[PDB]
């Protein structure tokens, strides 16, 4: 199934971070609707943040993320949750090797901001 | 319901990420094991990031997520999503005030890491 | 924070099923737009399916889950999760009680259908 | 990434439902331990239940959900969801066809019951 593929809300607001868990160098690209509206690129196998943004879903609400290490396209997993039916959440792990631990970059993406 | 509290797998390493989206101040505290292991504070109307920490869930891997405006104790929403049967969220949204967007500290937990 | 209530997008049919885990008679109302769309009774300790019905979201798509036991409201948790951005789950739980199990009914509603 | 696979806690009750959502009939088998605990099969584009049933995890606690339709495994999407850190729901969703509905069979799995 397709992965990492979100529909927000037209012309909403909303943020995107990412963490990076790999000795690999990880390239999160962001896509809005089909053009890329953020690209985060670092490395670390400590959770640390590389790259936080502020984007606006446009008038589609379309929203890809795609991650990859040195060219290679990694696996994806993802899913939204909603909680009292407000506070949206866009989850995205990624698997860039072979220990199947899907953390190797983790993009997080929360609306609505403000 | 109990919100905020999640029980992590026992010694186990976690990031905790807080970010902001309100006029007032937001305090976030991170319990483990019913002690203090993490205090941020910030604010933001752009969901900017107030703090980011790695933790250890301790013996007990009870997690708890409290979050404060000037004193008092914001409402609070909570679930953790499992994907791959592998990667973990633990997600937490907090109301301030009237307006019920739920965003106003926003604080995500996830493992494993590294 | 409310729980029990989901924005379905409009005029679409969705699935609603209750299960019981309870000594006491479980009664499930499910309002769309605010009126009493379905009701289910039953009584279960072992998940019994108390209840399943197809309904339409309507004009606002408000769609609300509510439990009692013998006339008193029910404690609700509830969240609503979306798989490869097309296959939505709102679900409930409920305590009656004090041993917070929050299964004391499970509603599970499912959509896109057919 | 491997979807319809969960671990529960070890010799735990659980439920387990499945949906119909084709023109195609739907055969879900659920696995414990690598062994068929259950079968359903049915045929509907109204979201039947074409079984429901009470399992036990046994002592790995390995669940796994597989879909068919005539013979040919059908693409399975799932997660689990915790809500108020004890009601625990695992997901799945399945796609027969091209149209990418992921609603062809539903199942949804609960514990603790009781
Ligand atoms: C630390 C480790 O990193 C990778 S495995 C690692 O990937 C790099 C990518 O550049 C090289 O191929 C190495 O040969 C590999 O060992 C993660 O997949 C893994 O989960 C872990 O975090
Ligand atoms: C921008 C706005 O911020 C608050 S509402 C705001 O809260 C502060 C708290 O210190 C004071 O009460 C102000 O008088 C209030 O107007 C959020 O709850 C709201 O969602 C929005 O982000
Ligand atoms: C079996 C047991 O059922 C209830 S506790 C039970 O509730 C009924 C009403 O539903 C009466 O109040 C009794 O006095 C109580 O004992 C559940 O809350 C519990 O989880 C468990 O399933
Ligand atoms: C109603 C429709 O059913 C299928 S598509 C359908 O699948 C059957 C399987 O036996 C045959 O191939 C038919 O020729 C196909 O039209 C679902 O995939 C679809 O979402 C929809 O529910
Ligand atoms: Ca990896
Ligand atoms: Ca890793
Ligand atoms: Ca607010
Ligand atoms: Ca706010
Ligand atoms: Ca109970
Ligand atoms: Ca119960
Ligand atoms: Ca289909
Ligand atoms: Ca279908």
């Amino acid at each position: 199934a397709t992965q990492g593929v979100f529909t927000l809300p037209a012309n909403t607001r909303f943020g995107v971070t990412a963490f990076a868990n790999s000795s690999g160098t990880q390239t999160v690209n962001v896509l809005v609707n089909n053009e890329t509206a953020a690209t985060f690129s670092g490395q670390s196998t400590n959770n640390a943040v590389i790259g936080t943004q502020v984007l606006n879903s446009g008038s589609s609400g379309k929203v890809q993320v795609q991650v990859s290490v040195n060219g290679r396209p990694s696996d994806l997993v993802s899913a939204q949750v909603i909680l009292t039916n407000e506070l949206n959440f866009a989850l995205v792990g990624s698997e860039d090797g072979t220990d199947n631990d899907y953390n190797d970059a983790v993009v997080v993406i929360n609306w609505p901001l403000g």
